[PDB]
């Protein structure tokens, strides 16, 4: 909507203030001019048509139980903006600030948030398995990647491309959250996930196999649930990203960590320069040590931890 920008603040779904950009014509619109061409936060009402209307408020406050998950979803898509800007030199999910929308409150007791095609949706959560799922900055972090990899390398989602697609999602996720650096982990959707249960997450970077997860290729699902495993085997490039950036020794095989920065410049060159959207994990290997020798040299200790990585969770 034409208007002029303000400042609102609020309360996220975590019970923390925040400021949130917001556009000011008769209500207070969550619409943040200063991103590209806008971020756009829109109330779905309990209701599946999407994008729903966008979010009015009368009063620039935003502290009410129903506009939390509003607040964060509009806010951690902006901190997201700025991950992809100011460190990968991308403008929006499309590299050309195309406009970035979110609806929340998505249908009712609804456990997931994803990207449609053209924006982000996040449910409620049932108050069990999760809480408003716009309350991790991960999670946020992790839909609008989906927009990144649609809008670049394009991995189909199903089987190994789509297992890249979601590493891609939760490695971003990841790097995003610590770019907020507010209690930053290698686990995803902990913020959100089971309320009545401490210390958990949907899955780990860190150890994918604690949440049932594959953190080698041996061990990979080969069946058709889930897409052919793409939130399962996601595990095995999740835990090579992993170690890319932290290091370990993996199944006896030690990889020497270069860091999360250099993580998410060799990944991101990857996404945007080599995968296709029917890489497989021999592909994202060959995608990664090529990304890392553009980046530092072939004979780079950063190209020598790739290598290691994926040995490490059984991929070549
Ligand atoms: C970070 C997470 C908090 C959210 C993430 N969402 P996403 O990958 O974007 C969902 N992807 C999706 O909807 O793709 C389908 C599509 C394709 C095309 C258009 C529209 C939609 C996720 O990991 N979801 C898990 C959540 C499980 C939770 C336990 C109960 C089981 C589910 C899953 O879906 O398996
Ligand atoms: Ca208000
Ligand atoms: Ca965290
Ligand atoms: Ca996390
Ligand atoms: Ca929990
Ligand atoms: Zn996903």
């Amino acid at each position: 909507i034409t208007g002029t920008s303000t400042v609102g603040v609020g309360r996220g779904v975590l019970g923390d203030q925040k400021n949130i950009n917001t556009t000011y014509s008769t209500y207070y619109y969550l619409q943040d001019n200063t991103r590209g061409n806008g971020i756009f936060t829109y109330d779905a009402k309990y209701r599946t048509t999407l994008p729903g209307s966008l979010w009015a408020d009368a009063d620039n406050q935003f502290f009410a139980s129903y506009d939390a998950p509003a607040v964060d979803a509009h806010y951690y898509a902006g901190v997201t903006y700025d991950y992809y800007k100011n460190v990968h030199n991308r403008l929006s999910y499309d590299g050309n600030n195309a406009a970035i929308r979110s609806s929340v409150h998505y249908s009712q007791g609804y456990n997931n948030a994803f990207w449609n095609g053209s924006q982000m949706v996040y449910g409620d959560g049932d108050g069990q398995t999760f809480i408003p799922l716009s309350g991790g900055i991960d999670v946020v972090a992790h839909e609008l990647t989906h927009a990144v990899t649609d809008y670049t390398a394009g991995l189909i989602y199903q089987n190994e491309s789509g297992a890249i697609n979601e590493a891609i999602s939760d490695i971003f996720g990841t790097l995003v959250e610590f770019y907020a650096n507010k209690n930053p982990d290698w686990e995803i959707g902990e913020d959100v996930y089971t309320p009545g249960i401490s210390g958990d997450s949907l899955r780990s970077m860190s150890d994918p196999a604690k949440y049932g997860d594959p953190d080698h290729y041996s061990k990979r699902y080969t069946g058709t649930q889930d897409n052919g495993g793409v939130h399962i085997n996601s595990g095995i490039i999740n835990k090579a990203a992993y170690l890319i950036s932290q290091g370990g020794t993996h199944y006896g095989v030690s990889v020497v960590g270069i860091g999360r920065d250099k993580l998410g410049k060799i990944f991101y060159r990857a996404l945007t320069q080599y995968l296709t959207p029917t890489s497989n994990f021999s592909q994202l290997r060959a995608a990664a040590v090529q990304s890392a020798t553009d980046l530092y040299g072939s004979t780079s200790q950063e190209v020598a931890s790739v290598k290691q990585a994926f040995d490490a969770v059984g991929v070549k």
